C-alpha cells in the first residue's frame, strides 16, 4: 500500500493473507467460514492462510493450510480478465470479533464513491519495504470511460478501477488479491496496475465483485 497509513486496529476483521513458507504472497478475504476470495493470478497448489490480526506473524493469530483453490472458469492469464478465486480452508476458520467474513455486495457501487483498500505489500516501489502493520488507503472509484482513457483497450467492463487524482495513494506488490471495501460491502480486488506503483495518474485496477456475486455463491455450494 502505498502513501498509506496503518488501517484501524479490528476494523479489517475480514482481511486475510495468503503466505507461501511465513512469506506473503497475496491478500485475500473471507466469504466465510470455510472460504478465501482472492485474485486468481495469486494461484499456488497450497496455501497458509493467516487471519485474525492486522499484524502479520502475530502469536494471536490463526493460520489454516488450504490444499484446494479454484479460480474463475473464465480467466486469462494473458489479459487478466475475470481474476478472481477461491480458496477452500482444511479447517473452518474460527469467527470472533478479530475474525468476520466480508459483506458481499448486493450492488455495484458507482464512480467516485469512497473506499478503502488494504494489505502488507510493499509500502515502496521499485525498491520494497514489507510492513507487519496491515496498511490501509481511501480512494474513489473511477468510472470506466473516465479509465479507458489510460488503459485502452487492456481494460474489461468486470474491472474496476480507483485511485485519486494527482495522487500517489495505491496499491503495490503484495497487496494482490487483497479488498477494495466501499460503504461496507466489497466491491473490488486488487489486481492491476503500472509499475512502479503509485504513479500518479494510473489508476489501480480491479476485479469487479458485483459483476460476479453468483458465481461466487454457485461454487460454495458446488463444493460444500
Ligand atoms: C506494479 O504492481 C502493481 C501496480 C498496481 C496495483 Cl493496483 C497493484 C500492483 C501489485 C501487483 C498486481 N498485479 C500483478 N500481476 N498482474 C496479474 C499483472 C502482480 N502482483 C503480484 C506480486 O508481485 N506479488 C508479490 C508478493 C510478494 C512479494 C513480491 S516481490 C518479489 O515483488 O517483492 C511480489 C502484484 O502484487
Ligand atoms: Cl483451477
Ligand atoms: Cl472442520
Amino acid at each position: 500500500i502505498i502513501d498509506g497509513a496503518p488501517c484501524a486496529r479490528g476494523s479489517h476483521p475480514w482481511q486475510v493473507a495468503l503466505l507461501s513458507g511465513n512469506q506473503l504472497h497475496c491478500g485475500g478475504v473471507l466469504v466465510n467460514e470455510r472460504w478465501v476470495l482472492t485474485a486468481a493470478h495469486c494461484k499456488m497448489n497450497e496455501y497458509t492462510v493467516h487471519l485474525g490480526s492486522d499484524t502479520l506473524g502475530d502469536r494471536r493469530a490463526q493460520r489454516i493450510k488450504a490444499s484446494k483453490s479454484f479460480r474463475h472458469p473464465g480467466y486469462s492469464t494473458q489479459t487478466h480478465v475475470n481474476d478472481l478465486m477461491l480458496v477452500k480452508l482444511n479447517s473452518q476458520a474460527r469467527l470472533s470479533s478479530m475474525v468476520k467474513k466480508v459483506r458481499l455486495p448486493s450492488r455495484c457501487e458507482p464512480p467516485g464513491t469512497t473506499c478503502t483498500v488494504s494489505g502488507w505489500g510493499t509500502t515502496t516501489s521499485p525498491d520494497v519495504t514489507f510492513p507487519s502493520d496491515l496498511m490501509c488507503v481511501d480512494v474513489k472509484l473511477i468510472s470506466p470511460q473516465d479509465c479507458t482513457k489510460v488503459y485502452k483497450d487492456l481494460l474489461e467492463n468486470s474491472m474496476l478501477c480507483a485511485g485519486i487524482p494527482d495522487s500517489k495513494k495505491n496499491a503495490c506488490n503484495g497487496d494482490s488479491g487483497g479488498p477494495l471495501v466501499c460503504r461496507g460491502t466489497l466491491q473490488g480486488l486488487v489486481s492491476w496496475g503500472t509499475f512502479p506503483c503509485g504513479q500518479p495518474n494510473d489508476p489501480g485496477v480491479y476485479t469487479q465483485v458485483c459483476k460476479f456475486t453468483k458465481w461466487i455463491n454457485d461454487t460454495m455450494k458446488k463444493h460444500r
